[PDB]
C-alpha cells in the first residue's frame, strides 16, 4: 500500500484522509490541537460556515453530505438590513436546490474525523510540525510543550492552513514565488443568543447582513436559533480618513457598545454579551497569498488555506479546500507516480484558485454598499429566465454549479459587458429593446 502523511486534521487534511484510506493508502494524520471528540469542561467555539455546492459535491463523494447536512441550517437568501426599514431577504437561487448551508465548524469536523478513522485513517493530535528534513524524508513535530518527536515521510500533504509549517519548510528547498497581499479588514465575532433571535424575529433560514459601506456586519445561523455575528472594520484609521471608524478607536467593550449603537442601531439590542465578546474574542486578520510553486517534486504538496489562503467575502475558503481534497485524491490514486500526480493537480487547480482569490475580493463591494446597478439587476433577472443555460449570474455559477471557478469568473464577465452596453443611456427598462439583449447573450454565451 502507497504511504502519506498528512498534516492538519482540518478540513481539507482530514476530507483527502478519508478518500485515501478508503482507496487502501496507509494514511497518518498529524493535528496540532487536541481531539474536539474527546469531551471536556471546557467552552466550545460557535464558528458557522457556509458550505455551497462545491463543499457540498466534495462531502457527497465522501459519502458524508446527509450527516452534515442533517446538522445544517438552510439560508436561502441573503437578509439585508439597513435602519428603518424592514430586512430585503433577496433569494439567492430559484428554488430550495440553490441554497447555502449554515454548519458549526466543530460540528463538520467531528464528522470528518470519524470519517477519516472509519476509512482506516490514524490520527495523531497534540502535535505540530516544526521543520522537515527533505533529504533524509525526516518530519519534527512537537506538543505545546515544545517535546520533540522525529517522523520518517514518503508523501507530505500540507493540509496545515493559511499559516502552514509545510509551506514554511518547501521554501527552505525551492522557490514558492509567495506574494502576500494584506487587507485592511480585521474581523470580531460576536454572539445573538436564541431567546434574542426570537425576541427580534431574525430569519433563521438567511444568510444576514448589515452593510455599512468601509464596514458591515453578518450573520450566520445554528440550528438553536442563536447566531454567530462577525463584525468586519478596518484595523487602522487610514492616514486621509483619521476620523474614520477602526479597531484602533475601539478602546474596550464601552466603546464597541456605543459604536453599535451609533452604525448598528438594529443590531445592537440583539448583542447581549457585545462587551465581554469583544474584550475576549482576538480580532482575526484576513489576507490573499498567492504560491508560484504548491509542490516539491514528489515530496509535498500543499492543498487549501496552505495552498491559497483568500479573503473570506465569498464563502468559498472551505468550499475551494474540500474540492481540491477531492482533485488531490483522485490524481494521487489515478497517477504513475506521486511526481506527476502533484505537478498535474498544481497545473489544475491553480488559475481556479486565482479567479476565486478575485472574487472573493470583488465580493466585499457587493455586500457591504446605484440606480443604473438596479436597471443591470432588473435586466439581468430577465436574460436569466430567458436564457437560463446562457445567461446565469456569476455568484450562482460561483455558489450553485461546479464549473471551474476561472470559466465562471470568464463568463461573468462576459455577461457584465453585455448589461453595461445594453443600460447605458437608459432611464428604465421600457427603453431597453429587451429582444436585441436577448440576442447578444445567445450570439456572446454558449449554453452550458
Ligand atoms: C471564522 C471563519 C469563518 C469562515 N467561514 C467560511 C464560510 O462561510 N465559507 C467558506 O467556504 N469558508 C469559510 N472560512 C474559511 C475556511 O474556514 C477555510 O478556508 C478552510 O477551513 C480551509 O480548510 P483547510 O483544511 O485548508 O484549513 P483548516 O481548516 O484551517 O485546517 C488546518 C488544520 O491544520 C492544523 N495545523 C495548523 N498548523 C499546524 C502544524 N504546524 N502542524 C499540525 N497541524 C497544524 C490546524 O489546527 C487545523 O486543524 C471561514 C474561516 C473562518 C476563520
Ligand atoms: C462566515 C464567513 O463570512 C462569509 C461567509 C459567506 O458565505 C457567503 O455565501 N458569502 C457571501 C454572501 C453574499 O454575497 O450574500 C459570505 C461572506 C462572508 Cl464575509 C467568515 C467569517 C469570518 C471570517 C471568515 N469567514
Amino acid at each position: 500500500a502507497r504511504q502519506v502523511t498528512i498534516i492538519g486534521a482540518g478540513l481539507a487534511g482530514t476530507l483527502v484522509a478519508r478518500l485515501l484510506a478508503r482507496n487502501g493508502w496507509q494514511v497518518n494524520l498529524f493535528e496540532r490541537r487536541p481531539d474536539p471528540r474527546i469531551e471536556t469542561g471546557a467552552r466550545g467555539r460557535s464558528i458557522n460556515l457556509a458550505l455551497a455546492e462545491r463543499g457540498a459535491h466534495a462531502l457527497r463523494l465522501a459519502g458524508l453530505e446527509r450527516e452534515v447536512l442533517a446538522e445544517a441550517v438552510m439560508m436561502r437568501g441573503r437578509m439585508v438590513h439597513v435602519p428603518g426599514t424592514p430586512p430585503n431577504l433577496q433569494p439567492y437561487g430559484r428554488d430550495d436546490s440553490e441554497v447555502i448551508w449554515s454548519i458549526n465548524r466543530d460540528r463538520l469536523n467531528r464528522i470528518l474525523l470519524d470519517g477519516a478513522e472509519a476509512a482506516g485513517a490514524s490520527i495523531h493530535f497534540n502535535l505540530g510540525l516544526d521543520s522537515v528534513d527533505f533529504a533524509r524524508q525526516r518530519l519534527t513535530l512537537s506538543n505545546v510543550s515544545g517535546e520533540r518527536l522525529e517522523k520518517r515521510f514518503h508523501l507530505l500533504i500540507g493540509a496545515d492552513g493559511c499559516n502552514s509549517a509545510v509551506r514554511q519548510a518547501m521554501a527552505s528547498v525551492v522557490d514558492l514565488g509567495e506574494h502576500l497581499e494584506t487587507q485592511p479588514h480585521g474581523y470580531k465575532e460576536l454572539q445573538i443568543t436564541p431567546e434574542a433571535s426570537a425576541q427580534f424575529n431574525l430569519e433563521p433560514n438567511a444568510l444576514h447582513i448589515w452593510p455599512h459601506g468601509d464596514y458591515m456586519c453578518i450573520a450566520l445561523p445554528n440550528l438553536d436559533r442563536s447566531f454567530t455575528v462577525t463584525l468586519f472594520l478596518h484595523h487602522q484609521s487610514p492616514a486621509a480618513q483619521p476620523a474614520s471608524p477602526s479597531f484602533a478607536q475601539l478602546v474596550d467593550g464601552h466603546a464597541a457598545r456605543r459604536f453599535f449603537q451609533r452604525q448598528f442601531p438594529d443590531l445592537s439590542p440583539m448583542l447581549d454579551s457585545l462587551e465581554q465578546d469583544f474584550e475576549h474574542h482576538p480580532t482575526g486578520k484576513l489576507a490573499t497569498l498567492r504560491l508560484t510553486t504548491w509542490h516539491v517534486g514528489g515530496q509535498a504538496v500543499l492543498l487549501g488555506d496552505a495552498a491559497h489562503p483568500m479573503v473570506p467575502f465569498h464563502g468559498q475558503g472551505m468550499n475551494c479546500a474540500l474540492e481540491d481534497a477531492v482533485a488531490l485524491a483522485e490524481h494521487l490514486q489515478s497517477a504513475a507516480d506521486n511526481a506527476s500526480a502533484l505537478a498535474a493537480f498544481t497545473a489544475q487547480r491553480q488559475p481556479d484558485a486565482l479567479a476565486i482569490q478575485a472574487m472573493a475580493l470583488e465580493n466585499y463591494v457587493e455586500m457591504s454598499s446605484s440606480p443604473t446597478y438596479l436597471l443591470e439587476r432588473e435586466l439581468g433577472q430577465i436574460m436569466a429566465q430567458r436564457q437560463p443555460t446562457r445567461f446565469i449570474p456569476r455568484y450562482s455559477m460561483v455558489t450553485f454549479s461546479r464549473l471551474p471557478y476561472a470559466q465562471a469568473m470568464a463568463r461573468g464577465q462576459i455577461q457584465e459587458q453585455l448589461l453595461k452596453f445594453a443600460v447605458a443611456n437608459h432611464s428604465d427598462l421600457t427603453s431597453i429593446n429587451l429582444d436585441a439583449v436577448e440576442h447578444e447573450v445567445t450570439r456572446c454565451l454558449p449554453p452550458l
